[PDB]
Formats: C-alpha cells, sequence, structure tokens
C-alpha cells in the first residue's frame, strides 16, 4: 500500500489502464499519450483524490506515473 500504490490506481485510471499498467520510468505525455483532456481529469481527480490544492509548482513532476505518486507520496519537497 505504498503512497504511489494509491497514486497508481488514479493515475493508470484517468488513462484507462491498470494499476499494473502504470510503470515507473513512463510518461503519460508520451508513453501513454494523455491528452489535455485526459491530463486534467487526472489532476482534478487526483487532487480531490486526497483532498489537496496541487499547487503551480508542485504542477511540474506530473507528466507520467511515478511522478504522481511521488506528489501524492511526500509531495516535492
Amino acid at each position: 500500500s505504498t503512497i504511489e500504490e494509491r497514486v497508481k490506481k488514479i493515475i493508470g485510471q484517468q488513462l484507462g489502464v491498470k494499476q499494473e499498467e502504470v510503470t515507473n520510468n513512463a510518461s503519460f505525455v508520451e508513453d501513454l499519450g494523455a491528452d489535455s483532456l485526459d491530463t486534467v481529469e487526472l489532476v482534478m481527480a487526483l487532487e480531490e483524490e486526497f483532498d489537496t490544492e496541487i499547487p503551480d509548482e508542485e504542477a511540474e513532476k506530473i507528466t507520467t506515473v511515478q511522478a504522481a505518486i511521488d506528489y501524492i507520496n511526500g509531495h516535492q519537497a
């Protein structure tokens, strides 16, 4: 039940792939290809997911899977 264990879910889900698909060193921008309609729904959800207002700054390490899992893990700190 690692941090990403919860991020991968909503993540892969936001895209439409099992949590197993969502790798670590991947990319939800190219690897998968999440249009601006999939990426958004991703963050929007990710936020409420843990009731958090992802700040612009933090809006940097959230282009792939692990990335998000890292943000939800301990937040870019």
